[PDB]
């Protein structure tokens, strides 16, 4: 069940788009490019819940001309964000859950 791996997960709020997530997905956009399939010259970040570990992992809705999708991306404290995996086909409202 999505919400319940939320839970155990300890995910946030939801949380407007931010320049901070912005950065990370701007770090990260080559590999969204090609998990995605996508031009995603315009690609919109929407809103993000986090997940405090070593580091931290970022759940983003994402709004590309082919729809919204969520991502997650790590982010260790030091270095730059890398992108674990991607849930393609989500609507605006979706809930952001944990995958």
């Amino acid at each position: 069940n999505p919400e319940f791996m939320t839970k155990v997960g300890g995910l946030g709020a939801t949380h407007q788009a931010d320049k901070t997530v912005e950065d990370i997905v701007n770090a990260v956009k080559p590999s969204i490019q090609s998990k995605l399939g996508t031009n995603i010259s315009n690609l919109k970040v929407i809103s993000y819940k986090t997940q405090l570990v070593n580091g931290t992992n970022y759940f983003v809705k994402v709004r590309t001309e082919n729809g919204y999708a969520h991502l997650r991306i790590y982010k260790p404290f030091s270095g730059a964000a890398s992108l674990v995996s991607v849930q393609d086909g989500k609507a605006k409202d979706d809930e952001i859950t944990y995958f």
